[PDB]
């Protein structure tokens, strides 16, 4: 509906409007928020990823994929991108963002993915279950913005189905978009609710344990909110997530959805 | 050296000359093996990155690094590729190498990456802790190719009288990458080398997950003093969390350590 509006042959050239490290100090990450402004001319659907070609102006345009944390209504689109490091070398892309000054230019690639929510919505106030890990939030912040009705300059003000979201980071300073996770948590107490999966250990030196063996220490419950609820399900993440998950639940394959990276 | 000889702007034309499925039948993953005659062209130390650009001479002239998996010496280099799918559909040199046949043309870009032996290895017979998962288990394949003297057509050579202690994570026993070389070394060098596989299937749904940091946490102490009182330099290859588990045991030392996640 809206896939391939621009591509690498004809890419769109957006402002920057702002630019905001989501972690906080305890954080081992490095991931910056971007506000985009794009004139409006950039479509996209809630779960839309974009494509950023780094250092469009030598020859070699090479496009990497973003999702858009933001709803369709706000003017500009929000985007949020993990920082790679090695050696300090940065990833292609990343030492790109890095570098990025306020009002910089950026050429973006039109509406690419599927991940989206189905269009009976907030009609048929359909139940969800969103699994993120990591920058795997952010088509789930883009959903939340539609369904619950964001608006950053209007929160005082306010869709009745109910929302699990298992999310896996390694700490607390490591939540992405926390502002609105919890903004979420707080006003709608008896449509939300979050389960964090940390996979940094205090008390205890143990095994490793994710996302997937926190759904399946409780894998009733979960199977409970897929069958009775109806829920859609959705996958966003590393792609360890998919078959942990999948073989939990062993015609009715059309309300799974996955995204993996 | 040997680093950036060749860029997007000046590629080596390679040919392809085999192209073995790595993986045996109850894998999910699929990987390709290649041989690629470079004419002698291409120079690299083992552990050294190969960039290959799909499509050169769909529209875009972009690399995608892949660790070497054969020792100088060899006349092709050889390379292990994971081809990478999702639901509809591949990823862009996934699709590449996929189409691939026998004779065709691809383009090398220079040896990339620090992820190598040290100079003195064979001369000082240093002791070795390599932990790789997946297809990161190829720059190791690389060194033990050089560090045993390995030759295809002479099996039936190596000066090399130290200790490799291997920690390997793959799904299980059909998803070994170089199953065939890694058991030669087994067999022929039982005093030098050990693997220890780290099976990510379950075999029994009531268990949590268990990776390749959580057997170095079962193994604490023997990790320890392989690195403490055998002097071994530490090598970390696939996945990121490897990274800060292995560093959470062992804490001047650090240029020992040697780290390409990806
Ligand atoms: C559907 C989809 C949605 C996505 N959504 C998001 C998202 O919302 N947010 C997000 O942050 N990402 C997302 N990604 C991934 C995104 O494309 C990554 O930022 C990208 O793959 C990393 O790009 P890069 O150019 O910075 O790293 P690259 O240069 O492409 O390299 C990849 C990795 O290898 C490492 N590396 C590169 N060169 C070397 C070297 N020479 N030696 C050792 N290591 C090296 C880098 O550290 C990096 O981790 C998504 C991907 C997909 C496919
Ligand atoms: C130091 C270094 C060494 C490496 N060594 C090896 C190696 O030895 N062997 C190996 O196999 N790999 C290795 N890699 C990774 C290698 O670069 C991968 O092949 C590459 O990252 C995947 O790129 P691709 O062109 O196949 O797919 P890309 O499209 O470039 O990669 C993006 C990923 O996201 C998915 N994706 C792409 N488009 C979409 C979309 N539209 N919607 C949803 N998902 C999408 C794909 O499945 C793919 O997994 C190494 C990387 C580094 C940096
Ligand atoms: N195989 C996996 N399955 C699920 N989650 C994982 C896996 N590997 C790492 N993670 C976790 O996903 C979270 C975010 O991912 P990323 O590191 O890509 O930003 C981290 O908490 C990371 O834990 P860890 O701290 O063990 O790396
Ligand atoms: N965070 C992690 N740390 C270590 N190993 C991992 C992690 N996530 C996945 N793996 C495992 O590494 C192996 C090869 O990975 P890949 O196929 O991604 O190259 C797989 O068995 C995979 O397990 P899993 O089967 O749970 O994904
Ligand atoms: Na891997």
């Amino acid at each position: 509906n809206f896939i391939n509006l621009y591509t690498v042959k004809n890419p769109l050239k957006c402002k920057i409007v702002d630019k905001i490290n989501l972690v906080r100090p305890n954080s081992p990450n490095e991931v910056y928020h971007l506000e985009i402004n794009h004139n409006g001319l950039f479509k996209y659907l809630e779960g839309h990823t974009c494509g950023i070609i780094p250092y469009y102006n030598k020859k070699q345009r090479c496009a990497r994929l973003y999702s858009i944390s933001s709803s369709n209504n706000m003017e500009n689109l929000s985007v949020a991108i993990k920082i790679h490091k090695y050696e300090t070398n940065y990833g292609y892309c990343s030492g790109f963002i890095k570098n990025l000054k306020i009002n910089d230019d950026i050429y973006l690639t039109g509406a690419h993915g599927y991940f989206n929510l189905p269009n009976d919505a907030i009609q048929k106030n359909t139940n969800f279950i969103f699994i993120a890990t990591g920058t795997g939030i952010s088509p789930y912040i883009s959903f939340l913005k539609k369904l619950f009705a964001y608006d950053k300059n209007n929160l005082y003000n306010r869709y009745t189905g109910y929302i699990t979201i298992y999310y896996g980071v390694y700490n607390e300073d490591s939540i992405l978009y926390l502002n609105e996770l919890e903004y979420f948590q707080k006003m709608y107490p008896n449509n939300i609710n979050i389960h964090y999966v940390f996979s940094y250990k205090q008390n205890s030196d143990a095994t490793s344990f994710y996302v997937q063996d926190e759904i399946y220490k409780r894998k009733t419950e979960f199977l409970n909110l897929f069958n009775n609820y109806k829920c859609e399900l959705y996958i966003c993440g590393h792609k360890s997530i998919r078959y942990k998950v999948m073989d939990i639940l062993k015609k009715k394959k059309k309300r799974v959805h996955v995204e993996v990276y």
